[PDB]
């Protein structure tokens, strides 16, 4: 329920703000980064809200305005939906799936031009919605680069070191409208989620929910997103989405969420706060040092046999048929 | 239809003397070793039974007497049943499965003793059903050594050679009792099965009949073998062996059959023919060389897969619900 900002400037969102969805979901701790309970969570690759790391702390200032004129005039991936769902792609693995046709889509242009494109939609009540997506780095505007900078990369790095992870392997600017969901979906690294300006709400599910979550065929382009529609769930095909429960949190400005990896997440900018911007950052995880196995293990030798049989089988297609036959009647 | 042997002493067998299955079946062709249409079925791995190889001319001669006075007085494997089917398993793989209590036993013997317990069955209506295996070697008496010595090794080292299999991996003498099934099964290897002594009915399934036959799980003691129990189908959880469809052929002496590698056979002794003589051989097939993939390459992927994963997560048990997780509501 909601957090009451700093000089009695009233509640950070209300309940309004939120979708209603069909299953149970309990509270993210938030903690300070310098509590070992916080150490603990991590270690045992659980979430986490961490209050006061301080990662994006020059950050803080960015918006549109300071943006525009600071970031420079390269160009700049912005995706577009036409309902609030962001629907995504591997374009790569198109060739596999022929009645795929695209469904959300990307352009290129200058920021400010995204910033017309975007003030536009809001006072005609478009119900086109929008995400800029940019990787941080030397190719953009002199004061980001020092703004970028001065993160806390002390912090981070000796998260790095700590956890055995490997290293920063990306990391990535997403700038959102009020309302936008990024559906259900996992990924395979450790993951950082640094809020900036607005309040996202993050949904998480670990995961052993594989069986009620019911993740795209690895050769599909939708590979690890959720089959299920969560506002419209068909139980008929996906029976267990009926027992899922989730973790689920709402972080702003300041905070730094800890997404496991192989975690599933659903990411949705509240009804009506404005606009939002977030940091992630990603780390490859520990490598594999035997037993008796976790739940993020049993998930990978999935995609492997997987990845296995659309070569040993020559066509991604047939890797359906074959697992059925194998198976029937055998271990069903 | 039952073939008239030479100087008039009537048919071989009569249907009378064949069991009732469920199922259509169709022939397997019977040629000279000589016809091109025999070389050209081995070759593309189909069925065709020779009949005029000489591969055993010498244990024409063989009954119990004759086997009883010069086989020599080491000790033999004999297989007991209760009913007429003969349920095999693989005693290494029970640790596995411990709800497997061994149904088929095996008893040490001299010969004469096995030929004691056989004829006092027989004038008792004993449903008590026997086979002998021996696998022949030095180890047995020396006129048996010279009848094995006489088997026509030119025709079948030319045949190893020819179809650029490995060696010969092992042979084996079979002696049975009228009534006797050995139930559905596939081998790895590629067969030559040598009728010496009375008539036997073969059933062939090639290997794209997996789906309608529903082998055990491969760390089942009884892999390879078929779940379908023929003399009473379960069409509730075994819908498609509805669909099923044999090759057919009934073996006497002097025939050989060939059994090409993943074929499915099953193996019965006709109703009151008296005792049955075999001598089978086998041979590994050629290494594989590459598409697109034939049936019996698919089955091996299949088999590979149980075998990975009983590894991968420490327990065979785990593989199915593994195998339904990956599946459910994903590929089916
Ligand atoms: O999938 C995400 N992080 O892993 C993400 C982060 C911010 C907004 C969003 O819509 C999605
Ligand atoms: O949302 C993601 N992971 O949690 C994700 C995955 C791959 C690329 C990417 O840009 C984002
Ligand atoms: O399984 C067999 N050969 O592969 C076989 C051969 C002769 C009799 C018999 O009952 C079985
Ligand atoms: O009947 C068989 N194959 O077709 C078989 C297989 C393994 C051992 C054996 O003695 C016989
Ligand atoms: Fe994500
Ligand atoms: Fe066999």
């Amino acid at each position: 329920e909601p957090r009451e900002e700093a000089g009695a400037l009233g509640p950070a969102w209300d309940e309004s703000q939120l979708r209603s969805y069909s299953f149970p979901t309990r509270p993210i701790p938030r903690l300070s980064q310098s509590d070992p309970r916080a150490e603990e969570l991590i270690e045992n690759e659980e979430p986490v809200v961490l209050t006061d790391t301080n990662l994006v702390y020059p950050a803080l200032k960015w918006d549109l305005e300071y943006l525009q004129e600071n970031i420079g005039n390269g160009d700049f991936s912005v995706y577009s939906a036409s309902t609030h769902k962001f629907l995504y792609y591997d374009e790569k693995k198109m060739a596999n799936f022929q009645n795929f046709k695209p469904r959300s889509n990307r352009e290129e242009m200058k920021f400010h031009e995204f910033v017309e494109k975007l003030q536009d939609i809001q006072q005609r009540g478009g119900e086109e919605r929008l995400y800029l997506q940019q990787t941080l780095n030397d190719t953009v505007g002199r004061k980001i680069v020092m703004d970028f900078l001065g993160f806390n990369w002390n912090w981070i790095n000796k998260q790095q070191g700590k956890r055995g992870w490997g290293q920063l392997t990306s990391n990535l600017l997403l700038i959102g409208m009020e309302g936008n969901v990024t559906p259900a979906h996992y990924d395979e690294q450790q993951n950082f989620f640094a809020q900036i300006k607005g309040y996202k709400r993050c949904i998480l599910f670990p995961p052993d929910q594989f069986e009620c979550l019911y993740p795209y065929p690895v050769h599909h382009p939708c590979d690890r997103q959720s089959q299920v529609d969560f506002d419209n769930p068909d139980y008929e095909r996906f029976p267990n989405f009926q027992n899922v429960v989730g973790y689920e949190t709402v972080v702003g400005p300041g905070d730094v969420l800890y997404i496991p990896m192989y975690w599933w997440h659903h990411i949705e900018s509240l009804l009506n706060g404005g606009i939002t911007i977030t940091v992630n950052f990603w780390y490859k995880g520990a490598p594999t040092p035997e037993y008796p196995l976790k739940a993020h293990q049993k998930v990978a030798i999935m995609r492997n046999i997987e990845k296995m049989l659309g070569e040993a089988l020559g066509n991604p297609q047939e890797v359906g048929p074959l697992l059925n036959t194998m198976i029937k009647g055998r271990y069903n």
